[PDB]
């Protein structure tokens, strides 16, 4: 039996109590629960994700595990899955799960959802797919999977993408192979840095102000994202904010709020494209982007390729 | 033939007049007779909330005339479904009104547009079409403006109401009518606009991991009437989220918990500030929530607004 | 607190005392009383079953003492079955369909949470006149439009095109949208004096799809064939042939699609009859029911526009 | 430039046999020096195994060539999925085998192929596009034949894999691939069909309520060699479906269960007859099915064939 490392950050789904709840997961592994931390995803910041993924790099580092499993709550997990799948120096099974419903729900997915998430992380087959989201039945990449609803236990989707793999009848089906740079292939390390450059997330649409981008800017951002409006359609008003933005050495980066899709090279618009990275995907990217590069280009590369 | 009049406002449906527009597709005129009228010319992302509220205003005036039996609006694809809801809440007929657009350039090939105005022509022309709220069709599908929403930045498909379909679709130059929205519109709406010249101001903040409480500050400093809220999960709010919109509430301002998945419901949750906007995108919540405060700033009524609205 | 009848049929959300001592949290929703109607793999559900189902449901809503009835179901013909009685059952009250994608043994079992939903959409007066339905996975879809779209999942249960007509999230219903279509009180298909049900088969549409089955078919007294056809209903030359073949021994030939969405258009060219929007499953069901009273096929194709 | 080939199933699927295709749309010799070869003209409900088996032999050929840098292949909607999967099996180059098609009729207003031949091209010619197993570009979007499938009877946007998504798109004229296929096919089958005229026969049954156990009897008793049955659920089967399995067994005849859902896994299950088709749906099922009975009947071989291809 592969060795499994259970992290516990919070969320829907202590430690050893989820571990004890699912009895089953000892059969599928050997497991050792650790507490990461505990607080609503919601909460979580990208201090704690720089720490979280550094622990999980020296826990893979170990011959004596084979694979790390950790709780997080829906609401962000997105975030903090795409972070490790950037950060993650490591091949081994790095698998993310969360839980729509409370533990003490009627019907609760939690339970099945671990178990799932167990098995994912324990199967040799499972390496160097990048970091994963057990949930549902279902196996998604980090770069491709987010919460597409506010309540339903089948939220997370990748519309356009799919899924990597499903579990079903206990098997794993493995579908696909994330087509981007991940893990041990990722350019970005960060395990001697204790906090990431700032970025905050504009939204875009009809009367869109002006002044949220001179806020931004004065707070010392380091680069905004944009949930713009279609394709990363910018209005007058964005336009002159991303001006502003931009004298300033603050990277622009234009995503979209529709929540699928390829948000295409305009040399006519400001700032940079975020291909298919939705905002809160974005945002991570560009942190981590920017511990290493001011250069646009540079960046604009990073987003068509991880 | 019924009387249409189509209303162009702009759109990458004519990246052009339209008359060259109605040209383009001869075909329109054996479904109707149509009148050509520009409105306005603008991309949508520049489309305001002033002149969606004279749009509105025009589209009822033209709707109160006998010999008028419906409108099409040409429009950006960017943000149809906030002009859209917006004429969903205030124009008060049953006769057609609907919106098309284009996700190609008229210019392009195999542009979406013609057959999308066709379609959508041929929707308001229809007899069966009435009272059903405002409507958007394109690429085969008619979406309902409370409903409806871009999905995807750059697919014709674009288009899509998850939870909710779509109220129905043209097929073979035939309409299949499949649902009816069970919500209050048009000719059932309380939201008079008639003689208004500006609304309140709503900013959309969004949320998400480190999201700062100065945007708040910004955003309440700047005199904004309501905050719509493009919450984490089901309108989850962070400690500096929580801090900001205590402010706001403080100050007066209506926050809308909505969220930034794209889709359900944001239920009511009284350990949390603020309101929940059902299933309302932010997008949609902005506009309920503007047209909301012409008529009152009690939270209650705001609240039943958006489970009813 | 409504009064709400309990019907089992069988299925994997499990006899019905057991499942509702099993799920005590439904009593505080409504006045629950429970009747074993049948128990078997919904596999094995037949039209003549489904037929008495139908009848009771009737029989059991005329009556003032009861508000609204939930019939567990298995998932695999649910669709057919609820749609049945979506065309069948002449009465506003209520009538929810529930079901489980995974064993009541199992960990994470959804049947609880999905019977706790079906008897709070029951019992809702906001519920009624909304046709059949079939409630899972905090969803609430019409019989019409609703089908089983993934072998093992738990949200398999969708409306790709039409939607859901209302969802329970936090223990509320939002009802979202009302189907434009004719169902049971609005319908003709009154099947209150019948026993038995035309027979209709349904043969799918590929590559060297086979002339004889439809030969098969007729030898073996069907009355009507559903075409689970290629896109649009596209039909091959040995399917053609088939067709012919049997529309010329009386059988009434219906074309749906087996992509699984959409609209199978009319078509001048082509023999038969089209099924609109409805699949090889609701489409089979609602030409079984059509045969019992007509064969007249501009009558048929107006019951699979409007129905 | 890339030379592509494009060889025509039926009738052009852009303007007014492949000559007129590439007549039609000009745009192509700006992304490849092309050239046409009308291989059979046939609506695609009529395309049969034995004409499949000489495509593949035909795209086999091509593909060995020096002068050959991709192959596009133009065919009706109805059956690109099986005849795509079939080449996705048969084929043992690396070389990118683009099917096309189109929803609209190239005459009809805002018809969908000359983009989508424009998008088959540009994949066909691209070096990033090596090695991605059989592809099915239309709508924006690129499919693998293994996953990829008409989900609707109508509309532009038919082709999905709900739950494998697209292997990529294609927007603003740039390709942007998302995942590879985690499947054996192409340079990695084992399915050797140079020197076969005709498949094994495979037929396909439908479960409903009610299903006839002599549509099995009949099956049987013209010589099928497989039956892939479209099941209720996952591959659940009745008492006459288990009965009629049961003769078909004692036959010798290797029975499929797959299902009429749509999507998702069938998985084993030792109380009832035959294999489970895993992810495949009945057209593909049917398609692994003939191939698999090229190489052996033992149903243990077949059912790794089913978990890997
Ligand atoms: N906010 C919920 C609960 C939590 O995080 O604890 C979630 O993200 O799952
Ligand atoms: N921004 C594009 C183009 C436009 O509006 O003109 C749209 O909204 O369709
Ligand atoms: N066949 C399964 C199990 C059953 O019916 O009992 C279902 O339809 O749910
Ligand atoms: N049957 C249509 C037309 C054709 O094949 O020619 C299709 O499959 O696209």
């Amino acid at each position: 039996l592969p060795n499994i490392v259970i992290l516990a950050t919070g969320g829907t789904i202590g430690v050893d109590t989820l571990i004890n709840a699912v009895p089953e997961v000892k059969k599928l592994a050997n497991v050792k629960g650790e507490q990461f931390s505990n607080m609503a995803s919601e909460n979580m910041t990208g201090d704690v994700v720089l720490k979280l993924s550094q622990r999980v790099n020296e826990l893979l580092a170990r011959d004596d595990v084979d694979g790390v499993v950790i709780t997080h709550g829906t609401d962000t997990v997105e975030e903090s899955a795409y972070f490790l799948h950037l950060t993650v120096k490591s091949d081994k099974p790095v698998v993310f799960v969360a839980a729509m419903r409370p533990a003490t729900a009627i019907s609760a997915d939690g339970p099945m959802n671990l178990l799932e998430a167990v098995r994912v992380a324990g199967d040799k087959q499972s390496r160097g797919r990048g970091v994963m989201v057990v949930i549902n039945d279902r196996i998604g990449s980090a770069r491709y999977i987010t919460k597409t609803n506010a309540s339903t236990l089948d939220t997370f989707r990748a519309n356009e993408e799919g899924y990597l793999g499903v579990i079903i009848g206990n098997r794993i089906y493995y579908q696909n192979r994330i087509d981007k740079l991940h893990t041990t292939r990722s350019v970005f390390d960060v395990r001697g840095l204790t906090s990431l450059p700032k970025v905050d997330i504009l939204y875009g649409y009809q009367d869109d102000p002006e002044y949220l981008y001179d806020a931004a800017i004065q707070h010392g951002v380091k680069g905004i994202v944009y949930a713009g409006m279609g394709a990363g359609s910018v209005s007058v008003r964005g336009i002159a904010g991303m001006r502003k933005a931009l004298e300033k050495g603050v990277v622009v980066m234009r995503s979209t709020r529709t929540g699928n899709g390829i948000v295409p090279p305009d040399e006519e618009l400001p700032g940079l494209v975020s291909d298919s990275l939705n905002p809160a995907h974005a945002r991570i990217l560009l942190m981590l982007a920017l511990t290493r590069t001011s250069d646009p280009k540079v960046i604009q590369e990073y987003f068509h390729t991880y």
